[PDB]
């Protein structure tokens, strides 16, 4: 299967009403909300565990974390990248119980964003001054940092048999932006078939990406499209979009928004689990 850039690739409300128009593709009964299960839900039996976190932004001290076997974490695990910031999150991860921590980066780690970072010092330095400060050699070696986690970023893990991609890039001033359309498409046709578990930092179209501040949909398309009719993987993870905290399917795949962070800015939002069947 080939995937496209689609023709409403940079309308993402358009795709959707169109999609939803023509195919039904956002509508019951094969689309809709799946219920969080409590933590002290039995696991059944030849199953994983996995506990889903996202836009943490440092924010760790205090979160209760559920019983599970790996955590998955999507992304904005800190403000800006600093150093300091991804040590303090690397602490914490440390002392969870989880077997596998995996991680991603999303749009706040900065540092983790080459080109970004490039880019910041021959412009707009003072829009971010902390980070405008950082000599090359203190952020050189900064996913080195994350050294109880596996860090993902257009690349893949397999895990207990689960084959984990992770990539940070999103659609939306912020690290790991990219155009719609084909600048993101050659990411996603990175993904390889086979893969059990996608995390991306943000939402794919129509799956708990609507903006309520905004009245639109602004998930990408073409993850979407490479998702449900490329690689159709079981379980999409991501966050961003802290409107969106929460659970889909659409009868194969289920999509999490684990965004722990609220639009309040506090982390309150419970770490989400999801067992998957053993390979
Ligand atoms: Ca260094
Ligand atoms: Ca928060």
């Amino acid at each position: 299967v080939t995937i496209t850039v689609d023709e409403y690739s940079s309308n993402p409300t358009q795709a959707f009403t169109h999609y939803n128009i023509n195919q039904s593709r956002f509508q019951p009964p094969h689309v809709h909300m799946v219920d969080p299960i409590p933590y002290d839900t039995p696991k059944p039996a030849g199953h994983t565990r996995f506990v889903c976190i996202s836009d943490t932004r440092s924010r760790t001290d205090g979160i209760q974390m559920p019983y599970g076997d790996i955590l998955l974490h999507t992304g904005d695990f800190t403000e800006l990248g600093l150093p300091s910031e991804v040590k303090k999150f690397n602490d914490w991860l440390g002392n969870l119980p989880y077997e596998y921590k995996i991680v991603i980066a999303g749009n706040h780690e900065l540092t983790f964003d080459k080109e970004f970072m490039a880019d910041l010092v021959k412009q707009d330095y003072y829009r971010f001054p902390s980070v405008s400060k950082l000599k090359p050699e203190d952020f050189d070696n900064v996913q080195s940092l994350l050294t109880n986690s596996i860090y993902l970023q257009d690349s893949e893990v397999t895990v207990k048999g689960f084959r984990i991609y992770g990539a940070p890039w999103t659609p939306w001033g912020w690290g790991f932006n990219l155009p719609r359309g084909q600048s993101l498409l050659d990411k996603w046709n990175l993904i390889p078939e086979g893969t059990d578990i996608l995390m991306t930092h943000g939402p794919p179209l129509g799956f708990r990406d609507w903006v309520p501040k905004e009245l639109q949909r602004v998930g990408c398309v073409e993850l979407l499209n490479t998702v449900q009719r490329r690689v159709r993987p079981k379980l999409h993870v991501f966050g961003g979009i802290h409107e969106g905290y929460g659970t889909m399917t659409d009868g194969y795949t289920t999509y999490i928004n684990a965004s722990t962070c609220t639009v309040s800015f506090q982390p309150t939002n419970p770490p989400i689990i999801f067992d998957l069947p053993n390979p």
